[PDB]
């Protein structure tokens, strides 16, 4: 299809179109990307991701078309620690993507110690190591562009990621319920790093430091344009 | 997802989200549900179907919600014969649905000699028709094991594309079918149906077609679909 869209106001346990990888699973009508014990508390050394089952036609060489897409989602991070880690990321990658061997901890279950575009929200220590940051990743280049961010335990962060094929601008806008806002954008020709068909989803991980990475909602739309 | 939408203005050969069953396959930027030879001509004894890969959440008991959906598509039938057969159908069924053994010919690859809702466009002659004039093609609505719970006379036009819009409103439970040729000739058939009484919560949507002794192409040219859960 030239156009595809789907919306998850919440994530009930009765899932059918999500490819769960690692420790990712549904709990409390939300996707708990990283493992949690019987009390719902985050544990160390855990990685998990999800991908929507239907593939997205990101661009088409024959028709010289590239897709305009938007991804809106909400998540919250909680931890008994004061330095919860490591982070959650929205990513786009080849359809058969799997958690790379040894990509736990700071590699967020996305990179091995390949083809992909990701927007990561890192809370652990191209950016000020002293504080959290939002980063845009392109292929093997992590944080080609970043912006300072603030972690707020248990507070949902609403995010909107948009891609305009005409300008090739990948825009990211994130806000907390009080209006605090973060934004970062970067020019990227999706045709130079990703195949025509891809899958979209989220990934998260925790090494020695931990926190829950709870994806609360997610909506997405994509349409090929001339 | 409570909502899902997708659109195929055409069907290029590099498909990823379609589940091809039987002889169904992509040829000339369209889905050829039934088999065709090297010259584009239809052959006898063939059945084929397609389903969109992502499952559709039709209803949810826990929230007392039912989906409002619409399916728009166009197809064309072509045959060197004077009586092409048998027909093409849009259908909704359990996710693991497969072609029933012996469902060729007049069974369209949908019924065995179950749980489903379908809108079939038949061109075959069945001297046992009890809800439509057998001497002429018909469009019929199928609910579970009841084929053609309601029908309307239709005309077969070789090689001409028929545009169809199928809509379901959970508030009224009306399943509306409107089909038109490029000249505006219109066919309408509608029926009340509580999808909750015939289909599971999650389903797959798609098309099916078959040719027995008589044959014709069943070319699906375009297809768009949208569904959203609503309280109720
Ligand atoms: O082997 C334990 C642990 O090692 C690695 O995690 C490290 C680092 O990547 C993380 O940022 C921090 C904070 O969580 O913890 C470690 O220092 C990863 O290989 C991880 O998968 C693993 O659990
Ligand atoms: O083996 C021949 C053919 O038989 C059956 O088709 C019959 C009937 O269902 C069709 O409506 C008419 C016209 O196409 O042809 C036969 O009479 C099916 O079993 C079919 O699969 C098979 O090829």
């Amino acid at each position: 299809q030239d156009s595809l869209s789907f919306g998850f106001p919440t994530f009930p346990s009765d899932q059918k179109n999500l490819i769960f990888q690692g420790d990712a699973q549904i709990k409390n009508n939300a996707v708990q990307l990283t493992k949690t014990d019987s009390n719902g508390n985050p544990v160390a050394s855990t990685v998990g991701r999800i991908l929507f089952s239907a593939q997205v036609h990101l661009w088409e060489k024959s028709s010289s078309r590239v897709a305009n897409f938007q991804s809106q989602f909400s998540f919250s991070l909680k931890s008994p620690l004061s330095n919860g880690a490591d982070g959650i990321a929205f990513f786009i990658a080849p359809p058969d993507t799997t958690i790379p061997s040894g990509s736990g901890g700071g590699l967020l279950g996305l990179f091995a110690p390949n083809q992909v575009i990701a927007v990561e929200f890192d809370t652990f220590y191209t950016w000020d190591p002293n504080y959290p940051h939002i980063g845009i990743d392109v292929n093997s280049i992590r944080s080609v562009k970043t912006v300072k961010w603030d972690r707020r335990d248990g507070q949902s962060l609403n995010v909107l990621v948009t891609f305009n094929p005409s300008t090739r601008n990948l825009d990211v806008v994130a806000t907390y319920s009080d209006g605090t806002r973060y934004e970062v954008s970067y020019e990227v020709d999706v045709r130079s790093v990703l195949p025509e068909w891809v899958r979209v989803g989220f990934s998260a991980a925790s090494g020695e430091q931990y926190q829950t990475h709870t994806l609360e909602s997610w909506s997405f739309t994509s349409t090929l344009l001339y």
